[PDB]
Parts: structure tokens; sequence; C-alpha cells
């Protein structure tokens, strides 16, 4: 189904993908199967979601049943920041690839720019809940990740939650073998990322929008927190096309040429979320939606600010 966004490597990244954060075991498998049936080809995964082994089962089921070919799939995973020391990059990725039951990843992302204490405690923190840093940096990680590409275990590298300063830091590293093909960040009408998107696009870096629906199931959600799916102005635009709010929030990205990865394990929503290629938001509707920016992050902590390379203090 989906149209694509051309990467700098000329690989074609499907513009709508399936999110898998918090997709439970015993539902993520069916989620993936339904999505591939509905025409999804891009699946967004991560080591830290601890459900890649169930994602792997589903992908293998559908390739073996002729529903899809491996080369038409676009599989993305992410390296967690406790594994930034070189030998741990390899062991984490190998766990990821084995779980996914694949011979290669299409894209491997640095999940978060700050290094955390190395090892298999994924969330090292002090008593007060603040992150514990490790000395390895995202540049150390990138180095070991470039080997995976040399060996063809990964077709391309990317970053996630990077501000333009840290991408500059990355692109200006003397000795860089490969460049990031995407920057995966939170993006939606409340956090429109105009400056970051402009920046990345000018450096030949695509943007992948995460939490496009305002991530309404996030466990740290307060009832006073803004809710994009219930936003009357968003709902007004959807009604105007006889579409759902989710469909408008997804199509918003497509029209900015931004890749977008709504998560669902509900078959109807998964199908709904990819029916976004039969309407168009007008120029005035795009303008209106863009105006909703209030720099609101659904995904934030301030529990790791004390570490170097915190991405959200910068303006973009
Ligand atoms: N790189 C990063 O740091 C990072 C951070 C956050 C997220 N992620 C990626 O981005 C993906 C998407 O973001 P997200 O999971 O935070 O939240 P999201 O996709 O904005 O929203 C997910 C929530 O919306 C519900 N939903 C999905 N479609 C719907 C629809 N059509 N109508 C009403 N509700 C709907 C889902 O419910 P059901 O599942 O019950 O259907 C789920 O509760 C993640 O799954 C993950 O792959 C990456
Ligand atoms: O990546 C996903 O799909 C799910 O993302 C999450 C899931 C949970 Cl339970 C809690 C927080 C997030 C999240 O904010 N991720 C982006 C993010 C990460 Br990563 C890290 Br590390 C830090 Br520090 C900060 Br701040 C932020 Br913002």
């Amino acid at each position: 189904m989906a149209t694509f966004v051309e990467l700098s490597t000329k690989a074609k990244m499907p513009i709508v993908g399936l999110g898998t954060w918090k997709s439970p075991l015993g539902k993520v498998k069916e989620a993936v199967k339904v999505a591939i049936d509905a025409g999804y080809r891009h699946i967004d995964c991560a080591y830290v979601y601890q459900n890649e082994h169930e994602v792997g089962e589903a992908i293998q089921e559908k390739i073996q049943e002729k529903a899809v070919k491996r080369e038409d799939l676009f599989i993305v995973s992410k390296l967690w920041p406790t594994f930034f020391e070189r030998p741990l990059v390899r062991k984490a990725f190998e766990k990821t690839l084995k779980d996914l039951k694949l011979s290669y990843l299409d894209v491997y992302l640095i999940h978060w720019p700050q290094g955390f204490k190395s090892g298999d405690d994924l969330f090292p923190r002090d008593d007060k809940g603040n992150a514990i840093g490790g000395k390895a940096t995202f540049l150390d990680a990138w180095e070991a990740m470039e080997e995976l590409v040399d060996e063809g275990l990964v077709k391309a590298l990317g970053v996630s939650n990077f501000s333009h300063f840290q991408i500059e830091k990355l692109l200006n590293k003397p000795g860089l073998k490969y460049k990031p093909v995407t920057n995966q960040v939170e993006c939606h009408p409340y956090l429109t990322q105009e400056k970051l998107i402009q920046y990345c696009h000018s450096k030949g870096i695509t943007v992948t929008a995460y939490s496009p629906l305002g991530s309404p199931d996030r466990p740290w959600a307060k009832p006073e927190d803004p809710s994009l799916l219930e936003d009357p102005k968003i709902k007004e635009i959807a009604a105007k096309h006889k579409k759902t709010a989710a469909q408008v929030l997804i199509r918003f990205h497509i029209q900015r040429n931004v890749i977008v990865i709504p998560k669902s394990v509900t078959p109807a929503r998964i199908v709904e979320n990819i029916q976004v290629f039969d309407f168009k938001l007008s120029d005035e509707e795009m303008a209106t939606i863009l105006s909703f920016n209030r720099n609101w992050r659904a995904c934030n902590l301030l529990q790791s600010s004390h570490l170097e390379d915190y991405p959200f203090n910068a303006e973009y």
C-alpha cells in the first residue's frame, strides 16, 4: 500500500510504519500479522520493548505464507544506551537480530543520545530515580554500529531523540563512515518540530514521527495533559473529510514528507491507521494544524538532564 520516503542510500522507507512499544506478548504477533495483511511493510521495533521475539514470529509466519517478501519489508530496531561500549553494541544487536529471526535489519537507530551505565540493567537509576551515566558515548556506539553495515547486517544507520546539535556532532565527527538516514523523534500537532525537520531535511536526513496520536496510553499520563485525539480542532478537520482524528494526525505527517509510526495492537485501528492515502488535507488545514504547536512533549523525563548530551534543552 503505502508511499515511501527516499533515504540518502536510495533505499525506500514506507511512510507509515507499525509501532510496537508496549504491544503486549500475545497481542503483538497478531498485530504484526494484521498489519502486513493491511499493507504495512515498515515495522518499528526496539531491544528495550522486549517483544522482538514475538515480532520475529509474526514476520516469519507471513514470509513463509507468501503474504510478503523479506525485501519488501522495512525493519527498524534501536540500540539501547546501556550498550554503547563497542563489544556490547554487537551483543545487543545480535540479540535483537536473533529475536527478530532476520538475516539483516533495514535500519538500526541509536535509541537515545546519552550513554547509561553499561550492561544488562536497562534502567540504571539512583534512589531518587535519576539515570546513571556510563562513560561510553553515542559516538563510541556509532563506531561499532558502522561495522554492522560493513558486514551487511544492517543496511543503514539512524538516530533517535537527537537535537540538531548532536546530529551536527555526529556529522562533524572526523572519520565517519556512514551518515544517519533518519532522526526518529516525537512529532505531532503539539510538537511540530519545524526547525528540527528543516534542519534534518537539509542534511539529507529524514524524520520519523513517533507518538503521532499523543501516545494516550502512556502510563504517566495525567487527565489534564492535552489529548490530541479529543482535540475539537483536530476533530473538526477529520469530520470535514469524514475521517477519524487518528487518520488526520497520521496524514499530517505524510504531507510534510515525514515518516510516521502509530502503534496499535487493535486490528480495526491498525487498519484505520493506514487508510490515509485516499484523502488530502488542504493547504489551509495544514496551516491550521501547524498552528497548534505549543512545544508539548508526551515523552519527557528531566530524569537524565544531569547527563551530557541531553537533547531537549536546545531550541531544536
Ligand atoms: N524512539 C523513541 O524514543 C520512541 C518513543 C516513543 C515511541 N516510539 C515509537 O513510536 C511508536 C508510536 O508512538 P506511541 O506508541 O508512543 O503512541 P501513539 O502511536 O501516538 O499512540 C498509541 C496509542 O494509541 C492507541 N491508538 C492507536 N490507533 C488508534 C486509533 N486509530 N484510534 C484511537 N486510538 C488509537 C493505541 O491503542 P491500542 O494499542 O490499544 O490500539 C495506543 O494506546 C511506538 O509504538 C514506538 O514504536 C519510539
Ligand atoms: O521508545 C519508546 O518506544 C517508548 O518510549 C518511552 C517509554 C517509557 Cl515506559 C518511558 C519513556 C519513553 C520515552 O520517553 N522515550 C524517549 C526517551 C527516551 Br528512549 C529516554 Br532513555 C529518555 Br531519558 C527520555 Br527523557 C525520552 Br523523552
